[PDB]
């Protein structure tokens, strides 16, 4: 398979990278040169992860040492909630860069179209538990996005958890200066996100699937909820093809045109989950797959669902 898909702003982004969201800070630093050392050169990460300034130490050793160049890099971040303020975009991103310690971003995405708050606090809440937002809208946040391109911060802007209408009120925006790149959503056999991708691919926006293993380390998680990396329907697929559950979970996505980006900080799965290239799941695998759907979601919150811009 070609290990990168062409943006719409004309660079390319390697289909699989590896994600950093809950790696703890005195692990992600040896899980992202172990990347680096196996093939990765896509990092997805963000500020609310908390966890960049150990990520970007191992992205300067391997650039130091000479393991790969920068302009082979495609380093990702997400501009986090508190921060989609006009006066606060360009000191976010240009934190992120000093943590990273990078002089520029692959792609900056809107972690999510709401906007809360400024302050100390990355979900602040009032006594009675919702989020506090931000009368900042997703069309004047992207104009500060579109700012980051003109001033040589980062090389593309994207957004991610946008509904379709949410992308439609983007593409809409009056005197829109770059689309957006990438749509990162989560995406998995549970969660196939069929029409979301139909509508971005055919804008030419680039969607990236989130959580692409279900997330089994979420903190939220139930007892109750369905596991993807344990499902028998799912296992017998990759039995069939001599290879793991997750690379399955992997190949899955990549076959939809979709990037995909699994976290991992353990050594050898950080290996495993690159070792999928070499295999090929059929039409009708991909269709079983599909078939697995039950609009279930990782990733939504119930703090913020009263928030104009929630997008589920
Ligand atoms: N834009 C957003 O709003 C958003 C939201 C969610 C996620 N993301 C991004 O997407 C990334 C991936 O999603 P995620 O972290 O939610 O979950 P994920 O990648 O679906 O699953 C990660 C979990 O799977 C385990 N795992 C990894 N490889 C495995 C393998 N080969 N066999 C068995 N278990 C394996 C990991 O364990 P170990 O680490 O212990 O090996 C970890 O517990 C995030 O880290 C983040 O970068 C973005
Ligand atoms: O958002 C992510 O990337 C992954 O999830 C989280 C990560 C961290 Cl470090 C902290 C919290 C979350 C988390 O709770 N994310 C979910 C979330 C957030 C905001 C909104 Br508007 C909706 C929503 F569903
Ligand atoms: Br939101």
């Amino acid at each position: 398979m070609a290990s990168r898909i062409l943006l719409n702003n004309g660079a390319k982004m390697p289909i699989l990278g590896l994600g950093t969201w809950k790696s703890p800070p005195g692990q992600v630093t040896e899980a992202v040169k172990v990347a680096i050392d196996v093939g990765y050169r896509h990092i997805d990460c963000a500020h609310v992860y908390q966890n960049e300034n150990e990520v970007g130490v191992a992205i300067q050793e391997k650039l130091r040492e000479q393991v790969v160049k920068r302009e082979e890099l495609f380093i990702v971040s997400k501009l986090w909630c508190t921060y989609h303020e006009k006066g606060l975009v360009k000191g976010a991103c240009q934190k992120t860069l000093s943590d990273l310690k990078l002089d520029y971003l692959d792609l900056y995405l809107i972690h999510w179209p709401s906007g809360f708050k400024p302050g100390k606090e990355f979900f602040p809440l009032d006594e009675s538990g919702n989020v506090v937002p931000s009368d900042t809208n997703i069309l004047d946040t992207w104009a500060a996005m579109e700012e980051l391109v003109d001033e040589g911060l980062v090389k593309a802007i994207g957004i991610s958890n946008f509904n379709h209408l949410q992308v439609e009120m983007i593409l809409n925006k009056p005197g829109l200066k770059y689309k957006p790149a990438v749509n990162q959503i989560e995406c998995h056999p549970y969660l196939t996100q069929e029409k979301l991708i139909q509508y971005c691919q055919s804008k030419g926006i680039v969607v990236t699937a989130y959580s692409p293993l279900g997330s089994p380390d979420r903190p939220w998680a139930k007892p109750e909820d369905p596991s993807l990396l344990e499902d028998p329907r799912i296992k017998a697929i990759a039995a069939k093809h001599n290879k793991t559950t997750a690379q399955v979970l992997i190949r899955f996505p990549m076959q939809r045109n979709l990037v995909v980006i699994p976290k991992s900080v353990t050594p050898e799965r950080i290996a495993e989950n690159f070792k999928v290239f070499d295999f090929e799941l059929s039409s009708q695998d991909m269709t079983t797959l599909l078939s697995y759907n039950r609009n279930w979601r990782v990733c939504a919150l119930l703090s913020c669902t009263s928030h104009k811009d929630y997008p589920f």
